[PDB]
């Protein structure tokens, strides 16, 4: 099971909705929830682990044996608060790397199941930091997207050597490039 890093284009790709909801499904999640672990994260999006399908894995919690086991497949933010809040966040696609962005501080969500039942739940507070982080993914959005101007230039250097890595890996031109901006 593979960690995918900026500015792989797996991470912009479309990422198609999921209509069979079999042992397939089953087998990633529990891979995607062993991951997530492993990472020590919260919640964990499919294109990271270099799947292009709208899938998250989540445990508000974030500690085995806790919380709750949540399977969001398909889903949609019906609803982000007008309250927006500043956190330093970090990626998994992009090792080491924190930033603050802003982001509403708590969201409504509808999505279907590991069995494909309808279901909604409301998260706030780190939660629904993290949902949105991981949400952005299954969009084909990164967290510099979302950054300031000035909190951009505190990483663009860890971004670029990011884009160098990738051309020395495979030989081929970093498909986006920061310095766009
Ligand atoms: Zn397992
Ligand atoms: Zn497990
Ligand atoms: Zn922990
Ligand atoms: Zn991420
Ligand atoms: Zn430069």
């Amino acid at each position: 099971m593979e960690i995918v890093e900026y500015p792989d284009p797996i991470l912009r790709a479309k990422n198609k909705r999921i209509d069979i909801f079999d042992e397939n499904l089953k087998n990633l999640v529990d891979a995607m929830f062993d991951v997530m672990y492993k990472t020590d994260m919260i919640g964990l999006s499919a294109p990271q682990v270099g799947l292009n399908v709208q899938l998250m894995v989540f445990n508000p919690a974030g500690e085995p044996g806790e919380g709750k086991e949540i399977v969001l497949v398909n889903p949609k933010i019906k609803k982000y608060s007008d309250k927006l809040v500043p956190f330093d966040e970090g990626c998994l696609s992009f090792p080491g790397i924190y930033a603050e962005v802003v982001r509403p501080q708590s969201v409504k969500i509808d999505a279907r199941d590991i069995t494909g039942e309808r279901f909604s739940i409301s998260l706030s507070r780190l939660p629904a930091r993290i949902f949105q982080h991981e949400y952005d993914h299954l969009e084909g959005v990164l967290f510099f997207d979302r950054m300031t101007d000035q909190v951009l230039d505190s990483i663009r250097e860890e971004l670029e050597a990011l884009e160098k890595k990738y051309e020395e890996k495979t030989g081929l031109p970093s498909p986006e490039r920061v310095e766009a901006r």
